[PDB]
DNA sequence: CTATATTACGCAAACCGTAACGATG
DNA sequence: CATCGTTACGGTTTGCGTAATATAG
């Protein structure tokens, strides 16, 4: 897993199609499709139903999505805590 | 912040010095020092006091160590779930 | 002279963006 | 056949490991 994959996958879930997701992240489309492939590979599971319209989430997608949000939340807060702890 | 920095940090924290963590992660020592620099910069905090005898954690680092462990654990379990939900 | 950390340098692998191709409602 | 997803390719960057540098016992 990479932090980058989590952010990208969250955006794709919220967008409903990979092009829109890319525009929201300020990258080109191909990094989106490739990073999703690496994620699905790394997890051993299909997160996304592809069509020419866009994407739907699988059961394993809806599961993962919830946890991706929480890993990002926790990473963010872990930083604020450490910085606070300095003082 | 990257997952690899979290693993490396935990290993450095447990080991008491960078050389022994390096061996336990099966990499040379310079990635360890460099990835601790990258991590410290990205958080904007100092986690470790370096001496010639090894390392000791700051307040900031004791905090971050616990959350490091939470994040990785949560990342592990989130895999397991997503695979389980694909049954 | 050992043990630790850091820095320098060279080469390989990863990663992005443009461009081409493919597939489908 | 218009629109989105994927794959190819070239060029930049990141990132390793070996070797060198610096400090301390």
């Amino acid at each position: 897993m990479e932090f980058r994959q989590l952010k990208y996958f969250i955006a794709v879930a919220e967008a409903g199609n990979m092009a829109a997701a890319a525009k929201r992240l300020h990258v080109s489309q191909p990094p989106i499709t490739r990073q999703m492939q690496a994620l699905e590979a790394d997890l051993g599971v299909v997160l996304l139903e592809r069509s020419h319209r866009g994407i739907e989430l699988t059961a394993a997608g809806h599961a993962f999505l919830e946890d991706a949000r929480r890993i990002l939340e926790l990473a963010g807060r872990s930083g604020d805590r450490s910085r606070a702890a300095a003082r």
